[PDB]
Order: C-alpha cells, then sequence, then structure tokens
C-alpha cells in the first residue's frame, strides 16, 4: 500500500524538507512580485504628476486656483512615496528575512539538500532491519508457494503412473519419491514461513520505535518552517496594512487645505491688475 | 503698451473665455488619466492574484498554513476592488459633471463658442467710438508734426502761409485731444462694464473648479474609505488561523506514523 510503514514510503516524508526549501523561494517570489506592482503603480502616478505638472504649468490656468489643481499632483506624490516604501519594507524587510532562513537550514552538496539527503539516510537506517525481516518473510512466502504448488503437480504425475504399466520399474519408483520429497517440502516450508513471520512479528515494535524517532525529528523542523511562515506572512500584513501608514491621513488633510485656498476673488482681482481695468494707460497729450 | 486701455488689448480677456472651455477639457482628460492608473493598480493586483492562486494549490503548502498564504491574495483582491471604486467615481461622477457644466456654460455659433463671440462684440462697440477719436487724435498728430517739418526748412510765399499752417494744426490736434479728452469717462465707463461681465462669468468657472477639485479629493480620499480597516482584519484572522498542529498532525495521519499498516501475516495457498 502507500503506508508510511512500507518500505521506503518514509519519503513523502524527506520530500517535504525539499518542498521547505522551493515554498522559501515560492514565497520571496511572491512578495518580490507584489513589490513590483507597488513600484509600478507608484512610478505610474509619477510620470503622471510629472506630465501634468508642467501641462499646467504651461496651459491657462493662473492664481490660487492653478495652486488648487496643483494640489493633487502633490497628493499623488506623496501616495506614490507610500507605495515606494511598501515596496522597499517587503524588499528589505520581509524577503531578506525569508532570504537568510532558506540560506541557514537548506545546505547544498553533492547535488543534494543535505538536511533531506541525511534523513532519508537515517530512515534507511532504521528501516533496513526490518527490511530484511520483510525480504526473507517474502521468499519464505514464496518459497512456499511453489513448493505447495511443486506437490499438486507431483501427486498428479503419480496417478497416471500406476495407470501406466508399460512404465519400468525405476521410472514408477522415481516418481514415488518426488511426490514424498515435494511433501517434505511443503513442510519443511510451511516452517521457515511461520518462523520468519515469527521473526519479524517480534521486531515490530522496535521498528515503530526507530522510525517514530527520526520521524519526529522531521516533523521538528518542520513545526519551525511552518511558525516561521506563520511570522512572515505577519511581517507581510505589516508592510501592506494602510491603516497603520500615518501619513495617510495628513496627505489628504494638507490636499484639501490647497484646495481650500482656491481663491476666486484674489484670481481675479490679479487678472484685473495684469490683464484689465485696473492697469495704467496714459491717455493722449 | 500692453496696457487692456489701448486698443486691441481687451482681447485676452477674450482669449480666457475660450481658454476656460479648453481648461474643462484639460481637466477631464487629466481626471480619466489618474483613473486609468487606479485602474492598472487594480488589474495588475488581480492578475497577481489569479497567478499566485494557481501556484499555491498547485504548490507543496497545505492546510490551514496554506489558507494563511491565501490572506494575501484575498487583501488584494479587496485593494483592487477599492481602486476600482476609485476609477469609477472619477468618470462616472466626477468627469461626467465637468461635461454636464462645460455643457450648461458654453455654447457654439458654428465653430466657435458664443459667449466669447458676444463679449469680444460687446467690447468692440464700446471700444469703438473712442478709437475713431485716437484715429483722429493720430491724424492731427502727424499733420502737425509735418507743418513742423514743412516750417523749418522754410526759415517769401511759403513763409506766413505755413506759419499760418502751424496755426490751424496745434489748433486741430488740441481739439482733437480736448474731444477724446472728453470722451475718457465714458469709454471707461463702458470697457468697465464689459469687463465686468467677464469676470463674472470667469468667476462661474473658478467656483466650480474648486467644487470638482473638492470632489476629487472625496474619491481619491482613503481615510474615508469604511472597509478599509475591515479588509486588514479578516487578513490577520485569516494569518492567525495557520495552526500548525494541525496541519502537523494531518501529515502524521496522512503520510506518516499514524497511517494504518497491514504486518505479515501467514497466507495460505490457492
Ligand atoms: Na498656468
Ligand atoms: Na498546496
Ligand atoms: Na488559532
Amino acid at each position: 500500500s502507500d503506508s508510511f510503514w512500507e518500505p521506503g514510503n518514509y519519503k513523502r516524508t524527506t520530500k517535504r524538507i525539499e518542498d521547505g526549501y522551493k515554498l522559501c523561494n515560492d514565497l520571496q517570489q511572491l512578495i518580490q512580485e507584489r513589490a513590483d506592482i507597488e513600484k509600478g503603480y507608484a512610478k505610474s502616478l509619477r510620470t503622471w504628476s510629472k506630465k501634468w505638472g508642467e501641462l499646467i504649468e504651461k496651459g491657462p490656468e493662473y492664481g490660487t486656483t492653478e495652486a488648487a489643481w496643483k494640489g493633487v499632483l502633490t497628493e499623488s506624490e506623496r501616495i506614490s512615496d507610500v507605495h515606494m516604501k511598501i515596496k522597499d519594507n517587503l524588499c528589505n524587510d520581509v524577503n531578506s528575512q525569508i532570504k537568510t532562513w532558506q540560506k541557514e537550514n537548506y545546505h547544498h552538496t553533492l547535488m543534494q539538500i543535505k538536511e533531506r539527503k541525511d534523513l532519508e539516510d537515517l530512515f534507511k537506517k532504521a528501516q533496513k532491519p526490518w527490511a530484511k525481516l520483510l525480504a526473507k518473510v517474502e521468499k519464505a512466502k514464496a518459497d512456499y508457494h511453489s513448493a505447495c504448488k511443486t506437490e499438486r503437480s507431483a501427486t498428479n504425475q503419480e496417478r497416471n503412473a500406476n495407470a501406466d504399466s508399460s512404465l519400468s520399474p525405476d521410472q514408477v519408483k522415481k516418481m514415488h519419491d518426488r511426490v514424498q520429497k515435494t511433501k517434505d517440502q511443503v513442510q519443511k516450508c510451511r516452517e521457515k514461513y511461520e518462523q520468519a513471520i515469527a521473526e519479524i512479528t517480534k521486531y515490530n515494535s522496535v521498528y515503530i520505535e526507530d522510525m517514530t524517532s527520526v520521524f519526529e525529528k522531521c516533523q521538528t523542523f518542520e513545526k519551525t518552517r511552518l511558525q516561521f511562515f506563520k511570522e512572515i506572512l505577519f511581517n507581510v500584513h505589516s508592510c501592506l496594512d494602510l491603516t497603520k501608514v500615518q501619513s495617510l491621513p495628513q496627505i489628504y488633510e494638507e490636499f484639501s487645505h490647497t484646495i481650500n485656498n482656491a481663491d476666486q476673488q484674489k484670481d481675479l482681482k490679479w487678472w484685473s491688475n495684469n490683464h484689465g481695468i485696473n492697469m495704467a494707460m496714459n491717455w493722449p497729450s
């Protein structure tokens, strides 16, 4: 079966050590990826703000109204910083931590992950004795079913010898001898089989102890990985939680301070001063 | 000079009307562009979410730990929806109300903006009488200035009829002047009146842009997105459900020592 207790089957557990390495790679990759998305948004915002900053400048809007329009560009700048800092937090608070743990817990030798290779070895050692007894049981079982088979086809041929009266006495005798010799075989074999089953049945618990002990070494390492991953996940969470960016309220507060300063009278009066009736004229003389 | 009072120069006030209308188009383009960026963030988030959602199921992580990694995917999805609403509010709401105001306060004759032609007309009307007096002043200034020239090289029939000429020029010059000087008050009064119509209208727009900027602000103002504190608790509870004990127990049952075994048993012969 697929049972753990079956020879070689501890390999799902050892494979899981190496899966732990892979999941470090995956998590780093996933975070880096989100980081690029945040870099990308901020980068877009800034491009936008550079573009309109200039179109407003160079275009017809003026005065505090101009300054109000500009408020929006300042907003997006402050927002972009927030997002750069999340990019930077994800990469140097979070990803580096993972990068570090992964370096520290997985070593690479002989085209293997040593933590895997060592433990496969430890299981293999733990399982070797009982593998023998299992092998024995399996020979004994085969060696006894083929003795059963022989004996049934040998007692057959004797059938049709005592009904073939031309055979020589030596021929009739060989067949008689084979039957008796092959039922020595059925017996001898039943015995070795029963003894092999007994021999293994007494090792089982030693086997169980041994494998339990190796398995739990594995569970302990795994426990640790799972704990670590839980923490980094919270650390990720910290990086992304907007409700804790303390500047956010202030960005909007300040953004509407600017809109509020948009003053039509200031703007209009200025316009007259520079372009309309409140300019000097010397009349003709 | 570039003084508004010289003929022609009312025009910068006039260009301003049409610049008004132009700015509405610019404003909508600005907002449209911001909205597109928001939509970009949101689309990105979801692509990322869909990608890793798959790569995680497929990968080795299982259990509640696996459900915690999926926390991020959900938060990401929720953030995308916040920005998608920002796109929509900006577009389907702020931009259309500009579009509406644009069409309520500007109208065209043929290809030209009517409010601008009207007020260019009124300017010219008021400027015209005065411009005519100024045209007079300009002629009689030139007449006099070349009765200067045609009595400087005369210093006997061309000696006293050109002192008669500096009598009739300096006379006329000084009366064109008196005449314009008398119209000034009126011209002042009528340019004043037209310019005020230009200011009243321009004021409408300045007040309207203030309002629209406030709306843009309400649209963009993260501190007022209700759902957002809550997104991040939904997320942390998900992380907090990672239970290594159950994930480990699960493993021991499906892959490790608590699995059942058949121990070797004597099997008989066919
Ligand atoms: Na400008
Ligand atoms: Na999985
Ligand atoms: Na829990």
